[PDB]
């Protein structure tokens, strides 16, 4: 069957720490007082929660309340444990409290509020310098959570809050996050379609932190090339074909051969034969201001089929693309 895989970094973090750290089912939730929070306006609703802007009436500060839907209410302890483990980490959203919502009768997570600049506004106006600056801030969050034995598994622009006025970034929505345990087979139905790593698309379950680095590369590619999303698949199968049209099919076959993966036979009639395209093919007069040889080299080192060959977050922080960013 498939050849096993393990991360090249932070493999022993969970075994080294006490069981109480990663054994989220044994965690006893410390409930706060729901009356401390007055809901102001509904910000959104997904398949897993309803999100509200609120006021913490004990200090009059703005907060965000995520009232979990019963479908999410099963794996609530995992999100809570991850948020508590990562609390205070660089660019990690702060979990301020956990309360029982009086209406839904489910847990409601209370987070610090971030005055998030419009996504269209950020996508359309971030300069070359700002992209480098914010990419470095995301890497601080990813290296922290990976160093803490956790993979986010849903890295995408909607999960990155940016308060552009205060040059403040937060990585949010830890609902899909998991503890990395070497040799564990994980569910491949994670991340959003356009950000799914090839490991997910070929059904390779023994993945790790490096899945987040692929998703980060997808964000960077869309941003520097002005191509939203970069890999625009119609479904999960066409998603791999879109990747193969850029990275080529030869390296895809080398990847599946290395891990002894057998592609779904439905790929035989859609994948075709494609060479790798040089990153400069995507440069044009409307994106040339965001592209540089350093940006292309950095992107090249993230967007690799082989999850073990991608830069780790800490290696990525060493890249020449960030030399211009003030530290
Ligand atoms: N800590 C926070 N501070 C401010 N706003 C937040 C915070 N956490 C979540 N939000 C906002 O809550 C809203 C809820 O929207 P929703 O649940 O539909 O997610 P989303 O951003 O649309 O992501 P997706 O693309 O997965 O739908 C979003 O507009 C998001 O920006
Ligand atoms: C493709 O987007 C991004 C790509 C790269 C970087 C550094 C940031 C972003 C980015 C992150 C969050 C938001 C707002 N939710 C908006 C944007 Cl444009």
């Amino acid at each position: 069957g498939p050849v096993p895989s393990r991360a090249r970094v932070y493999t022993d973090v969970n075994t080294h720490r006490p069981s109480e750290y990663w054994d989220y089912e044994s965690h006893v939730v410390e409930w706060g007082n729901q009356d401390d929070y007055q809901l102001v306006r509904k910000l959104g609703r997904g398949k897993y929660s309803e999100v509200f802007e609120a006021i913490n009436i004990t200090n009059n500060e703005k907060v965000v309340v995520k009232i979990l839907k019963p479908v999410a209410a099963a794996k609530i302890k995992r999100e809570i444990k991850i948020l508590e483990n990562l609390r205070g980490g660089p660019n990690i959203i702060t979990l301020a409290d956990i309360v029982k919502d009086p209406v839904s009768r489910t847990p409601a997570l209370v987070f610090e509020h971030v005055n998030n600049t419009d996504f269209k506004q950020l996508y359309q106006t971030l300069t070359d310098y700002d992209i480098r600056f914010y990419m470095y801030e995301i890497l601080k969050a990813l290296d922290y959570c990976h160093s803490m034995g956790i993979m986010h598994r849903d890295v995408k622009p909607h999960n990155v809050m940016i308060d552009h006025e205060h040059r403040k970034l937060r990585l949010i929505d830890w609902g899909l996050a998991e503890f990395y345990h070497p040799g564990q087979e994980y569910n491949v139905r994670v991340a959003s379609r356009y950000f799914k790593g090839p490991e997910l698309l070929v059904d390779y379950q023994m993945y790790d932190y490096s899945l987040d680095m692929w998703s980060l590369g997808c964000m960077l590619a869309s941003m520097i090339f002005r191509k939203e999303p970069f890999f625009h698949g119609h479904d999960n199968y066409d998603q791999l074909v879109r990747i193969a049209k850029v990275l080529g099919t030869e390296d895809l076959y080398d990847y599946i051969d290395k891990y002894n993966i057998e592609l779904d036979p439905r790929f035989n009639d859609i994948l075709g034969r494609h060479s790798r395209k040089r990153w400069e093919r995507f440069v044009h007069s409307e994106n040339q201001h965001l592209v540089s040889p350093e940006a292309l080299d950095f992107l090249d080192k993230l967007l690799r089929y082989d999850h073990q060959s991608r830069l780790t977050a800490r290696e990525a922080m060493e890249h020449p693309y960030f030399y211009t960013v003030v530290k």
